[PDB]
């Protein structure tokens, strides 16, 4: 054995050894149990960082430890290949997106294989590669014609200038970011997954995932959005009905999730498009230029919670069918068409929005819930006054008194009864929106004939391949201007025809790549039936939480549309969910000739701080997440070529537990490294003393003290770190415990016989237990103790003996009078001894039948039975 630790020639090795054995290369065999560990895949965006490696570090820390126990560990990485980031390299280095994808593909996929991942390489894809994007088409069309996918107009920001869609992330001021010309709002078809349809299965089978964190589950609740409400028409007003048509000139519908205020309604709103608003804006100027404000506005959520709400008033009148009260319509900037009726009712009294805009244009406030004795007040809002679980109604007639289920169940009866309204579910979730007009994605399977309409490219012409001899520029998708794509044949009527050219959504690739790598070589399907039957569902998902709402629900929801298809047979598809924290560094930055910023990666500065090129400053500013946007990933290719794999997983998992957010720190990976070569020496040198013998096992009596506090303290750490890895998914705490076992070692004296088996026991299973965080120095480690596989022996079992401490004789006394003897457990409670010593023999006698008035309990020592 080598002295000093020498990472850049063990590590080689080890990953070598791995590979020869094909340890992580698994098939779906009947006589293992399964476990199926699955990290985030990247994007192939260029370089990954300490960020991602920390990520792929937890995930194979889980997989290696369920491989030491044995399992059939499936651990598959992958490359989430379309999208925007190969398209602006395409615009800026003028090179083609797939070219430039395959590249950063080649050496990420080195970046890992240095870090010694246990990957089942063999089952590796890249989504932008038409044997893996095939089969979202063929989804596409099964769907497409059971009608789950749909064609219909859609608004788009058209940049008239770029002459390209532009995304709402682009569009600042109303104008384009690149070009800063008013946008307008197109309608144009688009395609869109009915996932509206799915919305109750989504939200309930929430309840079915008890091992996800809370948070993630309440943020899909809150994106689905269900509400269970009260569809209510207000009668329009005799004098209100000129310009109105049909249903619109007999009433004003609208939807309220509280019908239990519905006696508090004191005026109603409408959108600016809604048939009332455009009825009263004929002769009213100031409403037609109301209108067109509210329809050159952003709709977009974060916009409008950040909105100044406004309306107008309309001059006409619909009338409360409960109470009979005349309300005005006004027009308001917050009520948007499409999202159900266009038309709300205010309840100023208990609606927050409503007691503002009503406190801005004081309109009436009437309160028909009390919350105890609680004060009301209309020219202050009290948190209570929307209070729905803890009130009862007032000023409501034959309704007074009522909770808020009884009263709602009153309104539906009585409204019902008059069939002015009826119980009405609504959910904030929107469809699916499909089309993106950009080149570097998923062709959609679609064909355009002016005969046949819009026909689903039939399965065996599938796929439509991308062509990939293509470099974009922003003057619109090249597919658009490319025949030799998009002049094709009808396949149902051989006609002349015209193939969709837009391509689709990349987070579609995501919602199935995790069923894909059961089977990822299979050319009839999806996912073969067998493998989806043998690997069931991801038993382990590890990724951020910027993907815990949209990413996690079109995953859940491809699940069960497979499901449906009858392609697989769980209804889930992560059985459970671990949120890394965000590992974040320092940012340095010089200023531009441009007076912009020119972001410097800490790689190449040095430290007052200077650019390690020139030598001249640069300005060291905030610790943000790692990322490209300032330039501040840490390369770990370099961390390795510095001090090795081992130290980078090892700093990644001591220095915080995973979900907390992750400093980088030269002094974290410094220590990192000193206790790797702790970790040697201390092999070394016991090997040095007399070389490897028989690790101790069996009955430990007869061993001295010292040894059996070590024993007691290696078991004690085994079932630690067992429980860290396995209930606790906490690291740190498990590398911690590590480290006081060999301080325990480092104090006892093993140099006997029976102490050097206890030192053997002690090292083997030090070597086994940290083999998931640093495989590379355990493996060679663990090859001078012993000549067995380390996974064949497997991870190190607990000895319940090892744990049990001796027994203490304590004294029993009678009114201070030794009267007898008890042995007792070194764990044994006061209570224990005061049993043990009031049935002592001695204690009985000298007792003569009196009892206790006080008994004195010294742990340890003695008891005095009073
Ligand atoms: C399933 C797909 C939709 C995933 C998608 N391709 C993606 O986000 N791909 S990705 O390449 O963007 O990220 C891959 C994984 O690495 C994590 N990750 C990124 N930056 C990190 C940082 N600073 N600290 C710590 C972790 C960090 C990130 O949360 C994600 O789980
Ligand atoms: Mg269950
Ligand atoms: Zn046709």
């Amino acid at each position: 054995m080598q002295e000093h630790y020498q990472p850049a020639a063990i590590e080689p090795a080890a990953q070598k050894k791995w590979d020869d054995a094909r340890i992580s290369n698994v098939s779906e065999d009947a006589s293992k149990p399964k476990y199926y560990c699955l990290s985030m895949f990247p994007y192939p965006s260029g370089k990954l960082h300490m960020g991602h490696v920390r990520n792929y570090t937890i995930g194979d820390v889980l997989s290696r430890f369920k491989l030491l126990n044995g399992f059939n560990v499936m651990q598959p990485m992958g490359w989430d290949a379309f999208g925007m980031p190969a398209e602006n390299a395409a615009m800026k280095n003028n090179v083609a997106p797939a070219a430039w994808t395959y590249d950063n593909i080649e050496y990420m996929k080195t970046q890992l294989k240095s870090l010694g991942f246990a990957v089942d390489w063999e089952r590796e894809v890249a989504t932008c590669k038409p044997e893996y994007y095939r089969w979202e088409q063929w989804l596409f069309t099964k769907l497409f014609e059971k009608g789950i996918v749909y064609r219909k107009n859609g608004t788009v920001n058209w940049d008239p200038v770029d002459q390209t869609v532009l995304a709402n992330e682009q569009v600042i001021d109303g104008r384009g970011w690149r070009s800063g010309a008013l946008i307008e709002k197109r309608e144009i078809p688009m395609y869109y997954f009915k996932i509206t349809d799915y919305a109750e299965e989504l939200l309930n089978d929430l309840d079915k995932l008890e091992h996800w964190p809370e948070q993630v589950k309440t943020m899909q609740r809150n994106w689905i959005g269900k509400s269970r409400g009260m569809t209510v028409r207000f009668a329009v007003s005799d004098d209100s009905k000129q310009g109105l048509e049909g249903d619109y000139a007999k009433f004003l519908q609208v939807y309220t999730t509280r019908p239990d205020t519905l006696m508090g309604a004191t005026y109603v709103a409408v959108a600016a498009e809604h048939p009332l608003a455009t009825a009263a804006a004929a002769d009213k100027p100031e409403l037609q230029a109301f209108i067109a404000e509210c329809k050159a506005g952003s709709v977009a959520e974060a916009d409008m919670a950040t909105m100044e709400k406004k309306g107008v008033p309309t001059g006409r009148y619909v009338v409360n069918p409960l109470n009979g009260d005349k309300l005005e319509v006004w027009i308001a900037n917050y009520v948007l068409w499409g999202y159900g009726d266009g038309a709300v009712m205010a309840v100023p009294a208990h609606d927050e929005r409503d007691f503002e805009f009503a406190a801005k244009y004081n309109l009436p406030k009437k309160q028909v819930i009390a919350v105890g004795d609680n004060a009301f007040d209309a020219n202050r809002w009290q948190e209570w006054y929307g209070d729905k679980e803890n009130g009862v109604l007032v000023n409501s007639g034959d309704l007074d008194g009522l909770d808020f289920q009884t009263a709602f169940d009153a309104v539906a009866a009585k409204l019902q009864s008059q069939g002015a309204g009826e119980p009405k579910t609504q959910y904030r979730l929107r469809d699916w929106g499909i089309s993106r007009q950009r080149y570097w994605g998923c062709p959609i399977p679609i064909v355009h004939c002016e005969k046949c309409g819009n026909v689903p490219v039939p399965a065996d012409q599938l796929p439509v391949v991308l062509p990939e001899n293509v470099v974009p520029d922003g003057m619109g998708s090249p597919l658009a201007k490319m025949p030799e794509f998009y002049e094709t044949s009808c396949p149902c009527c051989g006609g002349a025809a015209k193939r969709e050219t837009d391509t689709m959504d990349t987070f579609i690739e995501s919602s199935w790549y995790f069923f894909r790598y059961m089977s990822p070589k299979f050319s009839d399907g999806m996912v073969s039936a067998e493998s989806a039957k043998y690997w069931g569902a991801v038993d382990q998902y590890i990724g951020g939480i910027e993907h815990a709402i949209l990413h996690l629900l079109y995953a859940r929801f491809f699940t069960k549309l497979m499901r449906d298809e009858g392609l697989v047979n769980v209804d889930e598809p992560f059985e459970r969910l671990l949120t890394q924290g965000m590992v974040v560094c320092e940012t340095y930055y010089r200023e531009n000739d441009k007076g912009g910023k020119d972001w410097i990666n800490p790689a190449d500065v040095e430290l007052s701080a200077v650019l390690k090129a020139d030598g001249l400053p640069v300005v060291i500013s905030g610790t943000e997440k790692m990322s490209k946007s300032k330039n501040n990933g840490v390369d770990p290719q370099e961390l390795i070529n510095a001090y090795g794999a081992d130290t980078a997983r090892l700093f990644m998992m001591f220095a915080a537990p995973p979900e907390q957010s992750l400093e980088w720190s030269d002094s974290g990976v410094e220590g990192a490294h000193r206790f790797l070569r702790r970790l040697w020496r201390t092999v070394y040198e016991y090997l040095k003393q007399g070389g490897a013998v028989k690790a101790f096992a069996g009955n430990q009596d007869g061993l001295s003290k010292e040894l059996k506090d070590l024993r007691h303290k290696l078991h004690s750490t085994t079932a630690k770190v067992s429980d860290d890895y396995g209930r606790r998914q906490q690291f740190n705490t498990a590398i911690a415990a590590v480290m006081e076992l060999l301080n325990q070692y480092d104090k006892t004296d093993t140099g006997s016989e029976q102490g050097r088996a206890v030192a053997q026991e002690v090292l083997e299973a030090a070597v086994r237990l940290l083999w998931p965080i640093v495989p590379h120095i355990c493996e060679t480690l663990w090859s001078e103790l012993n000549g067995a596989k380390l996974w064949e022996a497997g991870w190190p079992t607990v000895d319940e003996a090892a744990l049990v401490k001796s027994e203490i004789e304590v004294m029993v006394q009678v009114n201070g009078k030794l009267r007898g003897k008890i042995t007792v457990a070194a764990d044994a409670s006061k209570a224990d001894l005061e049993a043990a010593a009031l049935a002592n023999e001695g204690a009985v006698k000298f007792m003569e039948g009196k009892p206790a008035k006080k008994i004195i309990v010294v742990p340890g020592r003695l008891v005095n039975i009073v």
